[PDB]
């Protein structure tokens, strides 16, 4: 017992909640749409307070990938790879250099085709993280005591569809989500005995949720405006679609 | 006794656990697949809090190599070397400069062949590390006392298969893993006597686990979608494959 | 007493332990293999806590050289110099500029030959240093008291053989090693106190783990038919079967 | 006494000890060897703790010059100046620009000759400085008391001979050295009276020592491997040479 | 008295001590030698501790100019200006631009010749500054008390003669010097307290050690036949045999 | 009242003391000499301790302009403007662009002349600022008490004359100066306290020391035959023999 | 009353005092002189101590604009805009691009003329800010108490006239000014306290000192025959003889 | 109440006071003058003290836009956009690229005209912000007590009219303004009870005020010097104009 500790808990796939369930069970379009995401920035401006590192950002710098993933899980869009475009072009250079002489083995040959191109691209930004937007606490001691304290933070996300052919923005949407934190404590004193518990929502998981939500609002907005069309016109009054229609 | 101390405990090869055991005992495909990994970034945005150095990242900057290693241990993929591509090209310059004159000794000669080229390349990102996502404690003193305290952190990883020939992302997956920490303490007072113990999961090792898990979900997903196929069709209902199928 | 203090303890050559002993007494191949190391990075991300300098890395930035050295001590590989390749090429410029006119003295002349070229090159990384991965302590006082406390840290290293002729990685290996620290202390209370503290060198753990990695790479290569033993009878070598067993 | 103070203690030449004595009294080769040192880096990664400046390195950045000096003192090698190569080439420009017209005075003329070129060049690194690798203390008080405390640190150095004509490393060596520190203290109490003394080894001096040692191991290794040869073959069993042979 | 304060003390020329006195009274060579100093770096790696600014170096960055000055005071070398070479070339551009048309007044005319060139150039480095290499203190109180405390630091310097015509280093030398500090203090306890503290200037120690180095370089060059003494009878000069003895 | 306060005390011209008085009353040469100063650096390496800003230098970065001013006040040298040479060349571009077409008004016309060029240029460096080189204090309390405390710092300057025509340094000089600080305090204990504290301006010491250096440079040049006095009878000038004596 | 508070005090034009009054009522020259100011730097090297931001300079970086303004207020000089020259050239590019086709409306047309060019340019530097150059305090308590404390700081400015046609500096001047601060306090002890504190604006001292410098420059130029007075009878002007007397 | 809090107070347009009122009710010229503002810098050199961020400037970096706005509100000047010139030239590139082929729809067509050019341009700087230039406090206690404290800070601004046709500065002006702060406080003790209030002037708003004032002084100065002329010469003795004339 000086070698390392062993794994506590298993790797699960990412715990997405309600937003995800809505996003997945969306009625499919007449064909999946080709989409590009280049970058969604942490335009928030915000870092963690003491005792965090000066450099610890308040929000993960991973929004871009979450958006591309949400655009895929919806089963409306095929995402074309542009976040790592440089590497993609490099592999293609190596391929073309490999097989240009027609020696490369017919089984091993990779057939190359122009890079599939998108019609609409969607970009956006993490547009604020305010911290302790609300907070409170209640405690009593009489020697026996308890108390809770809570804080909550905000996070907002812009997503927006841009038309490649024109540069007209075809849709802008602004979603928001609250991050909950709380601390429960109880202690008995005369003999001392204490129980304490604290829970923070993962900012990483709230970001993800809000991006999904945004993607839904984008699809619904595009349906209304005639960007894309449902397979079943009868499915216009889908529970999910009318729910997000109602939030507008 | 002012010269150095000698090694307490041995170098072991790196302690991988369950994810590994699943990843290795996966039923083999009809042939390997050629894969390229250029870079997986610490997109997390996060550093360690006081008293760590301001610059100590919360997560190791080593994900790329872990992925390549997991892709190899699975016995589904041959990884091609692109992380250090520049050096590879340099050694090949030196080779070609050596033997271009046909003086170099026939035993010593290195035969050069175009760089083996990948069909799918997989990239991803460490997409969040939230800290003390949960925490708690229980203690009593009566003069004799004990207490435990625990905290746990999150880490998530995106991996995604990109088709070189198109740019279509063929698969995105989002895995997550929890890092456990705890502190047990007991003391007797009258005469004082104290015992304490504290254990942290290695973030290092949780990252590695989660990347392995991701690789499995990628393979299984590819099997479903007809990217690649099994040697034994009878092995479709493999324990491992149905376990990850079930987690989707 | 403004003359300096003089050397307490002698320069020894660097105290390598078990990994080294295994690595040296390895059964030799049919010929030594030409290898290149360009760079092994401190991919760890980690610095020392207060009261260290903010900028003090947790791990030495010297892994590259340790690997080259380990590759040499094994007596399987000749390492070719690429870490300082630029200087090498510069000295070769100066040479060629010296003797191009055929005035340079025949005794002094340096004969120049194309740079010896490697077939496999091996790179890697320091993947991780986690700190106080475990820790503990036990202490009691009664006028008389004692206590020990211990902490231990982790370090891991990737090494991997890449084939120059294809880019195929021919082997990846992931080794790990634990750095031990402890503090023993006793006091009688007349007061009298004895204390002692010992830290493993992170330096020396890095070096150990890299040696271990080199062995696993050789053994792996033997299995996969990259290279072959002089004596096929020496396949069941104690060391080779020990590392075979760890796999 | 508001003008300055005058010099307490004198400039000596730099206090080298045992390593130096061994290095100097080495049996001479058949001819001195031409050597180049370009740079030996502080690959250690380490800075001083509080109360040092954040920027104070733990090790002096001066290893290069110490190695060149050690290579000279040995009376085996002529070091060719490459650390400041740029300035050398500049003075040679100024020379050539001076006397190209054949006006310059024959007494003043500087005759220029191609830059003397090395056959082997040796480079290396300061690999590691670990701090308080060991430590301890012993103290007792009875009105009268004393105590000592000690710490020691490690430092390691790679040197390696590279063959210019191939790039083959012809020798790698790894030397190490310990830096001692201690604090002695005594106090009498009833009347108080206290005496204290503290001594630190210079890290400066330990670095220098270890580099010398390395140079010896390099020469001895080269003798064995047939890089260079002794004037007197009878001097193979030299006390110093067999001492360093034994450490191998 | 809210305008400024007036001058306390006068500027003296810079208080050099023993090294200087030796360096000046050195027996002159057959002719002065032409020498170039480009740069001597603070290769020490060291800064001042709290409460100094983080950025205050432990050693002045001025060693280059000190060496040039020492090389001059010795009356063996003429130093050629290279530390500010760029400006020198600019002033020469402005000259040549002035008088190229032959209008410039003959009284005002500056005659130009391409730059005087050195044969040997000497470079070096501040190798190392260790701090509180030794320290101590003694104090007693009985109503009446006193105490002293002292610390001392080290500093070292490489200088080396390089031959322009080959790049061969013709001499390397390694000098060292200790910086003294002390604090005397007394109090009677009615309370009354007196204190005094003195630090050696690091500045001045650096300068001293560089001078010493220059001497060792000249003496070494005499031995090795770089340069020759006017009076061969002055080989056994007190100073020369003193530094010969230190070798 | 909450708009600003108005100015208390007047701008005086800059309070130079003894060095200045010596420098001005120097016997004039046969003609003034043309001189260039490009830059004199704060080669000191030193910043102010806590609570100063981390970035507050210990010495003003203004030495270059002080030296030029000193060189002018001496009435030996005409300084040519090189510190802001770039702007000078720009204004001259604007001039030439103005009047190249011969429309510009004859009253307004600026006649352009090649840039007057220097023969010797002098450069140097602030070599060193050591702090609390000495310090002390004396205090006594009996209900009634007083005390003083003093500290002093060092500052040194290299100046050197470089010959444009050759690059030979024609003179190097090394001047030094001490900065005084003190704190007087008295208190009666009813409590009542009076305090006062005075620091020499580091500014004003730097200036003084540069003037002194300029004098030593002129005197040295007189000896070495760089330049000559109008009245050879004035060789034994009080000032000149005073600085001759300090050498 | 959660929207903002309204303006307490009105914007006045900037409170300049004595220097200004002297500078304005100066007897006018035969014609105004054309001047260029490119840049006057904060060569001071100094920042504010804790609790100021580490980056707060001790002196405003604004000296250039102050100098230009002073040069204008004197009614001796027309300043030409060089501190934003790049924008000036841009607007002129836009103009020329507007009207080159001869469509632009005759009312709207901007007639372009070569950039008016200066004959002398003046540049300088904020040379030094020393802080608490002097300080003191006096306080007594008996239940009832009072105290004052004062500190004062120094600031110096170089200005110098440079001749465009030659690069000869035609005048250098070195002005200085003291910044006053004080804190008065009284308390009765029922407790009751009154306090007041007043600092001179460093801003305003800088401006005052630059004005003063401009006057010394004009007076110096009058003496040296750079420029001439309209009324030679006004040589003995009160202001001119006052500044003549300070020299 | 874990969603966000709602807006307390309405967005008003920006609360400008006396300077503004003077600036607006200025007698109009014979025609508006074309003006350019490129940049007015925070030449002040000053940051906020602890506990502000080290990087928080004392003065807003926004002076440029305030000056352009003041120049517009005066109804003497048309400001031409140069602060964002680059974007302006970019849009014009896109325009010219859009309609060069004469396909673009006649309704949609944008007619392009050379960039309107200025005759005078005015630039300046925030010259200084000194803090607590004055301060004071008065407090008295009897069980019951009160106190006030006040501080005030300074800010100055240079504006100057430069003639494009020459580079002659046609006017320089130097305005200044004081920022007021105070803290009133009262407490009763035996039972404790405390009331406090604190008011700071916005530095923002003082800057804006002072810039307006500067613009007026510039116009009045230009009227005197014959740069521009009043519509009604009878309006020379305007209340506002004679007020600012008097301040000169």
């Amino acid at each position: 017992l000086t070698a390392p500790p062993k794994e506590a808990a298993r790797p699960t796939l990412m715990p997405r909640a309600q937003s995800y369930k809505d996003l997945t069970h969306l009625p499919a379009p007449t064909g999946k749409i080709f989409v590009s995401v280049y970058n969604i920035q942490d335009e928030t401006g915000q870092f963690k307070p003491y005792p965090a590192s000066n450099f610890s950002t308040a929000v993960p710098q991973s929004a871009t990938a979450m958006l591309v993933t949400a655009l895929k899980d919806s089963r409306w869009f095929i995402p074309l790879e542009r976040q790592g475009l440089q590497n993609l072009l490099n592999e293609r250079k190596i391929i073309r250099a490999a097989q240009e002489n027609g020696t490369v083995a017919i089984n091993n040959r990779i057939p190359l085709q122009s890079l599939t191109a998108a019609n609409i691209m969607v970009e956006g930004s993490i547009i604020g993280y305010e911290s302790n937007v609300k907070s409170g606490g209640v405690g009593a001691r009489y020697g026996i005591g308890a108390d809770t304290q809570y804080q909550l933070d905000q996070i907002a996300v812009n997503l927006r569809v841009v038309n490649v052919s024109t540069g007209e923005i075809l849709s802008s949407v602004n979603t928001s989500k609250t991050i909950l934190s709380y601390e429960v404590q109880a202690g008995v004193f005369r003999l001392e005995g204490e129980v304490g518990y604290t829970s923070n929502e993962p900012v990483m998981l709230c970001l993800m949720s809000a991006i999904e939500t945004g993607v839904i609002f984008l699809i619904n907005d595009g349906i209304d405006r005639g960007l894309w069309d449902l397979q079943n016109k009868a499915e216009r009054q889908n529970d999910i679609l009318v729910k997000y229609r109602h939030m507008s």
